[PDB]
């Protein structure tokens, strides 16, 4: 699936990104490890 704590997320305008629930980090390209 994804690295530790990362999951898919989405803006109110319909734009998709990735979010870490453990570390509160956020990024647009798919996380890797």
């Amino acid at each position: 699936k994804l690295p530790p704590g990362w999951e898919k997320r989405m803006f109110a305008n319909g734009t998709v990104y990735y979010f870490n629930h453990i570390t509160n980090a956020s990024q647009f390209e798919r996380p890797s490890g």
